[PDB]
């Protein structure tokens, strides 16, 4: 392989390392308005974890609702030296 215009991959993220960002392992679907359909391999801003089985999140476009925390996952840690004790 060979580069073309730029040989330096500087693809920075969008969300913030401070806000809780979760991702859906699978594309969840529902027939209720109160519920939101998650997308496989898609991050989501955690609004409030009031409940346990159901977490309130928001899409990148602006779609919030109740989703199965099971699908949502905590963006694995990286280059972060911190201990929760």
């Amino acid at each position: 392989g060979s580069s073309g215009s730029s040989g330096e991959d500087n693809r920075r993220p969008l969300w913030e390392p401070e806000e809780t960002v979760v991702i859906a392992l699978y594309d969840y679907q529902t027939n209720d308005p109160q519920e939101l359909a998650l997308r496989r391999n898609e991050e989501y801003c955690l609004l409030d974890s009031s409940e346990i089985h159901w977490w309130r999140v928001q899409d990148r476009n602006g779609h919030e609702g109740y989703v199965p925390s099971s699908y949502l996952v905590e963006k694995s840690p990286n280059n972060l030296e911190t201990y929760e004790w």
